[PDB]
């Protein structure tokens, strides 16, 4: 079928089609989401937690991501795969950011990268965008004047060239407006329902990590739990000599 | 509770306790299997397929594994985590193998490593074992005289110091004997029911990869499928403005 | 005979001589095109597809090109060999671009390099040109205001020093004008007939890749097919003991 | 359909099926030979001449080959791709040879490697073979006692583990015998008709390089010449304004 | 319980809560201070003396600190761990400073870094702060106009983004004012009692180094002396055969 | 006074003088033990736990030790400072071990190194010893035949050249004998009272880590606890404005 | 006694105390000058000649100096040791100069560095000075307008932060003035008697190199000659069997 | 005049000419000893003390020597310059030793190297000697059987190829014999008067280091003291305005 491209997300904002974005970190997962119809996959730095067990996204390195990106890229032939730039890889300036992004494309095989930041990151977004690298921006709300800054960021980020922007933990009201005020699609996560698209960490979306589903997350299943019995039953059958059988 | 150690596997062979080993490649998965009671986790090179999308286990590199090992090590505090040595990292001889294994322990944080091979690999197993590195052997059956070699390998491998050995695609009959003939535990996968323990790639065990469950694999669930709807439903709700709601 | 130099292309624009440029990626091919009279050879990044099987030109690296350039340079003693700068090697700025180009000349043995881009790349083109490195520009059309930009690019690029410019996927009408408006030769590919010169990927020109000849490509032969029988017949004769004979 | 594996070549020696091996050095060529049914492809060091223009095979480096191997591997999904080890990469001993071969498999994606040499190279062939790396041997005839050595080499090489052996410039008589005396398939090139299989440099097989077809080579076509007109005609049409037309 | 964050220090300045900061350089020490309730730990460059025996803080390198930081980070789960930047690692400018700080966070696991300097270092503090790296400033008094500069530094440093500032060897009077004039907390050491918080090198605080307690330091114990007998008694018991006993 | 040398330990075995060895990992600690009369200091890999918070001694690297050794060397001018070789740095063989040890002497400034292992490590001990590097051996007891091996190790190790040997977790009875059977001093830790000398991790010796003093350790003080109040009191006085006072 | 610091040189200019600076390049020499009371030692790049035999100061590298600096630093505990920056290590700009100087302090153990140059080097002097690195300037006279430039340099250099400045080959008259016009001490060598301090290459000062004592140098001895007999006599006694005697 | 070669030392042993060897570490010193007639110069690792202030010869590195060797080589055109191999550079075996020595010749410009050791070092001496590198051996006496070993070393060392051997701290009686028993010259230092030649550290020979002249050293002067006044007088004249005068 059709391979999602950035322009598709733009058309969808026009046609009013609200698309879904899911986070992915390996081949098998991506394969599933791809044959499930998910148009956009995010190899997020959130992998730091769900994949590597870091209690933050500060330690994860580019090298802990590129190999995962390659895997996701191979598993979702129809999805637009976005590679998230790790903390520290782009804050230095355009040159650094460009080198990092270039690695994600030439090596990781990603189609686009996600650069987190507000106005302070416009220069970087511009360089990449001008280099021909699709950039998905990521802005937030950090408490009044805060709402102003969020807006300034949303504007600056789009001006820089971002083909879309993620609004994380942004007051639904403010989000709604920004969404209507920007020409590019807005992807929300705890941003309210008024965003051109939505994004969730698949681990949360399918109950695969812990049990604490935050407010902005809707638990669409208990894939984690389902895996627990599968394992527990497997274990018992092994102990009970029931497995393997002869057909095995 | 109790952190599984190699001696436990030995005691279990004595008490006739058949234990289950599951493959794992990330923090979240390991966490689940750990709280599911799985005693031994294998960060297999099978990750080459299920994690990175390689159609073989030949290309995967040490660097594509170590970071995954670290994650698994963090997610399974009670399991005995075994790191699998990638193709090419130990065939050169003891020195190479030792360096590679040392990386998996000092860096990966693994408790033991899995070295695939027969007699030809005894020297390597001995060096590591003597260095204080727990080694899980891995022998197979490659078609008559074949059964002899498998036996020779099983013997040589144990002589070298392996604390356990994996029998993959080994005729149940031959396996049964070898199991009874060795002092160390035998972990099978398509080796028959007469092995001190069993091992499966969790992706297959829980139907997370493709649909072709081979003969030696028992599909204990459809975790993959379950994830497909979760994603599909999520997508539709996004399109239907049903998600996010206000509680989000 | 005569070794084509950049000034020749300029004279030809004056004399109204429409010259042909062919893509080349190895010694044997270049040798053929050279003794076939082709004046200009392009070791394009299109090699990413036809040579390495990448589905894009994003992954190909300088190192996957330089050795090919050297080969082409050795096979076409009379042609003006142009080396194409890979994605990511010049977007960072002049310094990067200069280093990359310098490698293609000092190492690759190329006579000139092709830098893809519009106004955004003028700075780079200027640095190289001033360094004494012949630069062939490459501009395109990306949909109204688009035609304006194409023009701006054509102008900026020439101002920067490009000895010629490639117009790819440019509306014949717009192309025609630009061609007449620029002092330097315009080389088209899907740009219409009104260009000082034409360029095609030899694989397409001679039907050596797939069967889908796009609109802008004219299939001058089925060299690929011809190779298929040669191989098939060879195979059968081998099977039929007809080859080798005794004269062999 | 079916992906050729080494055992297939063995079965064929049994069934008396004479198979054909063709040299290949890029994606497009491999694609053609693959859909032409060629079972085995050799990314030979002969590329030194036909690809890079070296007048010998002494200068070509591993790095000038690996990227070509990757391309060939991508173009022939059904063929058994063999990567030839460059001069100097294995003569030092097993350790060196193993490292080199490992690169060709893990990086190049090759299925097997070709190691040129006689008895003096048995140690290397053994190490690789034991490492799980399929090795295609390559022996020759260098003038009386010579025939003895060729035989000794044929024997030693097979003893070392080679799954097949290439006999180049070997007296048909001697070749015939060796072929009958070895358990593994013999692939000839100027070795006579009595070899389990045949191999030719595709450039010669299809008349793509020079015009001097040596005795052991049969010119199955003039693909090179066919390319010359295609180019010459293309050039003239460009000059004659006939190309591009409007359909372009 | 609660993990101290930078905002806590701000709240405390508001509530008038004077907090204590202690220097720490290893896991065991940090563990103690953590379970002793110390909110902020400083892996100081002072380690140069107390840890490595350098008579100055000029020679200590980043590598002699990062591993210590990791240890302290592991020992104080509830403390805000601040890593001090070594001499020479940030004076070159923002780029250098950013790279250094990034190492301390991504590798060292620190939560914040301490950058010593006045106005001259504002640019660096700004870059880090904007990058999302918490920076603790450090200003001093170097003899009239001196008091002016100290003030200028206090102002500039806070303007740059520092979440707090250390006043070392600053006239209590001047300190008092600066403390009242700044919005961010002031941490003193020989700065007088009018600072939002206090800091001491634990070695001095607990009499573990030398016997010369300077004026600004209050000796809260003789932990060093206590260790001397422990050692001396241990030694004598060993000599007296009293140790080990049988319970040992 | 007198700087302890290895021969001193030998004389002491003769005179029946039981000496005490203490572990040390920094300048200030070493200074204390030195002026406390401790003759031998061990910069152990036990630092992995007490210094860096690793739950094992497997991860610690040479680089996490050398800088500590330098510090200890500077703090104990009269002690014989022994540097412990980290896991993985000598198991490969003499060459590796020699390079590692050489670093500890030339860089770390150590006087001797400690190599853990039995017979399997004799070759390494011999190389270093012959190189002029004082080696302290380290053997253990790992459960019958075990006692035999311990003995074999004690013998082999001394034969190799070790100037002394550490017996850790060795049955007092067996230890007693070995001590009497060897010409070189035996240093015990959980080895019983019949050893030429004793060794303890200062953290345990002075109650600085946790509260679980194992059987073989005698808690000579609560230096850790003493540090807790010092810190707690310091904190309260800061909060109570009592500190700093004016004398400060 | 007292360790000379830069402020001492300033006080001395005030008290009118003319201090002497001597060049030094090794431990033994420095030890002598230190116990001889010399306050300032210069590890000059003049070492290029007297130490390494270069006929110029152009070839000497940082690495040929740092190890000498370390030696001098160890030999003169009371002197202010100044390390010279080698040709080419600071002319590129502040960044380069800062890195070089930082090596001399952190590695060499120097207290200050000497940067040769006039106005053109102010930027470098400023960066180092602001970094906390004491810089001794070095200006000269190169023939009218020359005297103006010397003055401009003297001014610029001091403005940049130099704690002192060397006037080499400067007309005594001009020197006298500059000395009176600057706030910082002036150290002369062939600059006349009106300088806050004097400096000479110890080799010349003590007649250790050649015999041609230039005008600005006063030969205070013939230490070189004295060494010649010592050697000659030693040689003869060896030949005469007089040495060694029995007391030897 | 004549440039001393190794054969000269041999002739001298024959003619009974007792030659003198002096240690040297810089250009100026070497120049003096050269024009003083000293035939052999030793760039000893004793430089560790006299040049760099190390209290041992354990820390000095090859890099702290090579540059000094180059200097000495330039200063003594007629002397046979011998470079010493630093601790750790040859104990690993021939390969290591050869590489190290090769650096001293090709880079340092030395004519020969000094390898310290007894029988244990014969292999190394043999490799170098066979490579064409003149090796000066160095054996000692370490207390009965000791005298036997010294002899064994003297024999082994000469057998290995040493063109001469240094006997340090060897009982004059034993020395006398060894001297008469060896075919190669013996150079003593505290070895008695019966050695083909003598060697002393010039610092001791001329009273340039400390005042404690050991038994085996004869103080031929007080060059150090002479330098002290030269410096002291220089200093006073500077202070007294007597220097510089006008002639300066
Ligand atoms: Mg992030
Ligand atoms: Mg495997
Ligand atoms: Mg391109
Ligand atoms: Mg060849
Ligand atoms: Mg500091
Ligand atoms: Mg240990
Ligand atoms: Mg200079
Ligand atoms: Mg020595």
């Amino acid at each position: 079928r059709t391979k999602i491209r950035t322009h598709h997300l733009q058309r969808w904002k026009a046609d009013g089609h609200k698309w879904a974005m899911l986070t992915a970190y390996d081949y098998s997962t991506a394969r599933i989401f791809d044959e499930a119809g998910i148009p956009v996959l995010l190899v997020g730095d959130s992998a730091a937690n769900v994949v590597y067990g870091y209690d933050t996204t500060v330690p994860i390195s580019i090298d802990e991501l590129i190999p995962l990106v390659r895997g996701v890229v191979r598993g979702a032939p129809h999805a637009l795969v976005v590679a998230d730039l790790p903390f520290g890889s782009y804050e230095a300036g355009p040159t650094a950011a460009l080198a990092a992004a270039t690695r994600f494309l030439k090596d990781g095989g990603a189609h686009a990268v996600k650069l987190e930041g507000g106005e302070r990151v416009a220069e970087q977004i511009a360089c990449l965008t001008a280099a021909g690298i699709p950039v998905m921006a990521h802005i937030g709300f950090t408490p009044g004047d805060a709402a102003e800054q969020t807006i300034a960021d949303a504007i600056a980020v789009a001006e820089a060239g971002a083909f879309a922007v993620v609004m994380e933990m942004v007051p639904a009201e403010l989000a709604t407006q920004i969404t209507g005020k920007l020409t590019i699609p807005t992807v929300g996560i705890g941003a309210g329902p008024n965003c051109d698209g939505q994004v969730l960490v698949w681990q949360d979306m399918a109950g695969f990590s812990g049990a604490k589903t935050a407010r902005f997350v809707k638990r669409y299943a208990d894939v984690g739990g389902e895996l627990r019995r599968a394992a527990m039953q497997y274990a018992q059958e092994v102990a009970g000599g029931v497995f393997p059988a002869d057909e095995h």
